């Protein structure tokens, strides 16, 4: 219907939207309460009206506003104020969608828990319903998904799949080997996924003697292979194989480009090496949109790979981790759910109010690695990340419903989601807080596209800001450089002091700035300007960012002797900034705060 | 101060503490608003009047209220109606404390994240605040705990604990084995957690590499031992194991008691019989409430064959399965944190009005077993379940803070929770509904505990209404009979015809009387009187039930026919029927919502 007004959706950087939450947060409630009164109407309220005027209530009721009143001073004392419009340039968190606020609230009066469809039959196909939009948002034609608990379990999900996946040919011939007759115990352990499944589906009565010799049973955990993930991966993943039972030690770090993406020559060494001596691969993770850059990882050329390897017998699963960036895929997405050509992006873009300004702001590349997502088997996305939606909420798509056999659990809708996943009771007002989002914001450049849009609209205005900034702090020239161009919505910079080709120093610089612009020193509340913070180490980037700390003058050498680059990082997902005269409103009184801040640094 | 008026903490049953929910809730919206406003008071708002009275605007706020009223309608539909006082005696569900429903929608709007301090300071204190109170629940003197995403999440969490710590003698060993100096394999297998914890303290340099050899490194997997959980198990257990890599198969059930509660004769013959093969015994849980009869395991007399052992060389681990009893423990603490002694019982629950009426409540055997979990390593405890407090919200204790550097992650208040726990992102508002319900109160007599003395006293009321209640249908004279006394808050009982002695047959008829208690017939809200049900069945339970079988004359050889006998279960966990008057307004639309649906089955 023409164009969605984003402005309607948030409560505001100001409140300006407060009666609208307050009226349809009470019109809820009083709907609910309807409902309760009307189950049995013919019982009578068990507590008096005499109960109510009572001075056993009125002392319970004054303890209950005592401790409600702590509550609210800690948390007017200490939380962070990234709900303002153009001040806060840091973690990522803005303002969450008002739809998903009043429905998890509505919701969460019933208390529906979404393990089992009978606590709450609606929240439970609401769910259902948001897995097939995953699903959809990922371009998967006979996917699924559902809500995680968070992304770091999503994760570990995932890697719960290729674990039992990976040994289903072992289990095959143990169990049913007609399935797997003349197959090498090489080529079983390189099995396309595809066809593990179909085999799997086509033993119809023994599957559950197949999936009792799988990883489930304990055994050949170490015959599996190596997880192969991004040098800078989130720390979840370490996580992920120590749970799993894979371990720490089957972990084997990528190296990373200097756009801090997975290098694809550097994967494909280690893959095929890996290959000679039989040492089957897991399964690789590519990271759509990096923790602490913003990058996105090529799939495309990942999953490109993989087709060759297969000629050469090489198979590995690939598991897309876009917990941040996985809600961004629906800015390439037409109402029709087909992706919309590179070509025409801009046009259809300008059409729709995803972009104000009618220029490039999506590379190809980051184009290609998004609709390459469809390829992978599984996929990590958070809708308390770029879907706007409030903590706690993460989510998993797979590529084939039929996977969920692997790790499915009987000892359409389920009749238990647990059943199928790898949590337990879980909020059916978190599935109707995404559904809230999901339809109210449709997955394609007529809802959420028109939201990503804003967001990497606003992070370019803040690149170009930053990109030749530069401040007279005292007899000392301080200058503001850019990481590299982000491929999302986060941008990672610098201060450095002129002339200076002292990077402990830089590091010291930046450690102060953060220090002024955060919680650490002064009153979080009377601060003009927020960031965030991030060590670039050499055990965990290697040398890629050689590449960017030799562009500021420092050398080789300097980068060794420090062992590190501290840089700021700002994930840009306040929508406000987008217009450009709205974010000019707000240039100055970020240089200004900046001002201040480093003028208190050297004084 | 005297003491709390229950009713005040509840919406209500006819939403009689409505104004009270959303007047306190509008106070709590406004005084977030009022924080939002006065960050940078200076800024003016980015949101014009003329854009909110914009017909972008209304069509958005239309679409908005559109999908408002979609969900509106299906939440009010489907919803199970267990606000209800005295009409649903069904599963793990009643009302919430609004305290609860009051923080978790105020802290929401703040959306902080609690898996790093930075992101919302005083929900993170909240979390700590929160930990240290489970641990002081279970009466440890140095614990800890956390707030997980849910039950079945935190048994996982436990068995990654146990996991990995039986693991740590061996990495001693093979790292700096000066620790385990003269000691067996055996012996190694079977170090008692605080020697292995005291050994890795004092260990202080080489911890992460004693750690890179534990069981996070993947290996001795299989060489840590057997899991041994009760053979009624809640099915995360299976779970657990399977995640963990531990496996399926290395899980050993342990046969019930005629009271559904574990054999510890057969706990004996197993742990004594696996260590004549020198098969280790990772670890062996406690369940404190079980989910299908209300059972509470022995946990004394587990801890104290563990104390008998440890003289023959046998060690294991325990964890307590208290996921819907863990909050139960409060009924036993008095205002200064020390366990009741037994014989003063009746008497602080008559001063504290935890229970109306001064008889036996709770028997020695179950306070013996609350009193002993103590003793053991990690217990699981769900608020959202006998907490009161709105999904999704499990827990975990561990009796030595000291434990968490043995799961710990780097690569007081900690930092980053993340790196102290399973899961990753999690809602700080979560961490202000529990904080919320522990302060309005507190976990003993005083507050918690005559929470569970309601829901015990009303157990006990619908316990003896069920005992010898008979209906006439028809020519057909049909009898209710209990399972058993309950051993916390959950009644199990059968419907069966008098002089039938068929129990395929008794199981039809429970099926069907369930199916009209339940969404399968009918509308649910129209539905004058809801339950639940379950089979135990020959596979899970053993002979266990045999002893109820025949008390209703049914055969050893009826029994292996059926091979499983069907029950109805009643968490009763409304806290509205502990007054014997209110029950008893309740006791004949009970019966008479039976009777009709009774009739109904027999034409």
């Amino acid at each position: 219907k023409g164009e969605m007004n984003l402005n309607a959706l948030f409560i505001g950087d100001k409140a300006e939207n407060g009666q609208l939450y307050k009226d349809l947060l009470i019109d809820l409630v009083d709907e609910h309460l309807g409902w309760r009164q009307n189950y049995m109407p013919q019982d009578m309220p068990v507590i008096s009206s005499q109960e109510r005027t009572s001075k056993s209530y009125e002392k319970t009721v004054n303890h209950m506003k005592d401790v409600l009143n702590e509550i609210s001073s800690r948390m007017r004392t200490h939380s962070v104020p990234w709900h303002t419009a153009g001040r806060y340039w840091g973690h990522m968190n803005s303002e969450t969608l008002m739809p998903s606020l009043l429905a998890y609230n509505f919701a969460m009066l019933w208390n529906g828990n979404n393990v089992a469809y009978e606590s709450s039959p609606a929240t439970s196909q609401m769910e259902e319903e948001v897995g097939h939009e995953f699903a959809h948002l990922m371009s998967y034609k006979n996917g699924w998904g559902h809500i995680v608990a968070d992304g770091s379990l999503a994760n570990l999900e995932g890697l719960w799949y290729a674990r039992n996946i990976k040994s289903l040919p072992f289990a095959m011939k143990e169990v049913k080997p007609e399935l797997v007759a003349g197959k090498s115990d090489w080529e079983l352990l390189n099995m396309p996924t595809k066809e593990i499944m179909d085999l799997l589906e086509s033993a119809e009565d023994e599957i559950d003697e197949i999936k009792a010799h799988s990883a489930r049973s304990g055994k050949h955990l170490q015959a599996i292979g190596k997880w192969l993930v991004p040098q800078t991966k989130h720390y979840s993943w370490l996580k992920a194989a120590d749970i799993i039972g894979i371990g720490l030690d089957q972990v084997i770090p990528v190296p990373v480009d200097h756009n801090y993406r997975m290098d694809i020559n550097e994967l494909e060494k280690i893959v095929r090496g890996l290959a000679e001596e039989q040492i089957p691969v897991l399964g690789v993770v590519g990271v759509v949109g990096s923790t602490e850059e913003g990058a996105v990882d090529s799939i495309d050329k990942i999953i490109a790979l993989r087709d060759e390897l297969m000629k050469d017998g090489i198979y590995y699963y690939v598991h897309v981790d876009a917990a941040y960036g996985g809600y961004g895929r629906a800015i390439f997405l037409d109402e029709d759910n087909n992706f919309i050509p590179y070509e025409d992006l801009q046009d259809v873009h300008e059409e729709y109010g995803v972009f104000k300004e009618k220029k490039e702001h999506i590379s190809r590349e980051v184009y290609d690695a998004y609709k390459a997502i469809e390829l992978a088997e599984s996929v990590t996305i958070d809708p308390h990340k770029m879907g706007y939606i409030p903590y706690s909420a993460g989510g998993i798509v797979i590529q084939d419903i039929r996977m969920r056999d692997v790790i499915s659990y009987f000892a359409d809708i389920p009749a238990l989601l647990g059943a199928y996943i790898l949590e337990g009771s879980k909020a059916g007002a978190t599935a109707a807080s995404v559904w809230a989002a999901h339809h109210v914001l449709p997955l394609n450049v007529a809802g959420y596209g028109k939201l990503i849009g804003a967001s990497i609209e606003g992070s370019h205005h803040f690149y170009n800001f930053l990109n030749d900034l530069t401040f007279k702090v005292g007899d000392k020239e301080i200058e503001v450089h850019t990481l590299t161009h982000p491929d999302f919505n986060m941008v990672d910079y610098v201060f450095k002091e002129k002339g200076n080709d002292d990077l402990v120093a830089m590091n010291k610089l930046n450690h102060d700035v953060y220090d002024y612009a955060s919680y650490v020193k002064g009153n979080i509340y009377n601060n003009e300007f927020i960031t965030s913070h991030t060590d670039f180490a050499i055990p965990d980037y290697g040398n890629s960012p050689l590449k960017f700390v030799n562009s500021l003058g420092f050398s080789d050498e300097e980068w060794n002797r420090a062992g590190k680059v501290t840089v700021l990082r700002a994930a840009v997902m306040t929508p406000y900034m987008n217009d450009k005269e709205e974010f000019d409103v707000y240039a100055p009184k970020i240089q200004a705060a900046l001002q201040e801040k480093l003028e208190q640094i050297y004084d």
